[PDB]
DNA sequence: CCCTATACGCGGCCGCCCTGGAGAATCCCGGTGCCGAGGCCGCTCAATTGGTCGTAGACAGCTCTAGCAACCGCTTAAACG
């Protein structure tokens, strides 16, 4: 609505963190959202790859 | 019937076996001298006693920060089989 579509920075619990994605998946479905996690490995592979 | 050689016992001298009194070596006792140790005395200086005074540290009070017991959660690299 705003066309605010910047990078934006969501801190959550990994406890809670699939319940954050299923309601991202369900409800945004048209977003770019990614998830962060993992190792060295994977994280490099989110930060030169996406 | 008397002399003369002849075999036989043995007085005296020499050598060998058994026992006794005098002297010498040894152990014990008493008197005396020397070394180790204990007691006493003289000097004598440092510990003791008494008093005074300053202050070191105990005590109380207030403030700020590290530690501690027991729990959590995630990561991941080290320990283990």
């Amino acid at each position: 609505a705003r066309r605010q579509n910047g990078p934006h920075i969501i801190v959550v619990p990994l406890s809670t963190m699939p319940a954050w994605l299923d309601t991202f998946e369900k409800w945004a479905p048209d977003l770019n959202c990614i998830c962060y996690m993992g190792n060295q490995k994977s994280r490099d592979t989110i930060r030169e790859y996406e």
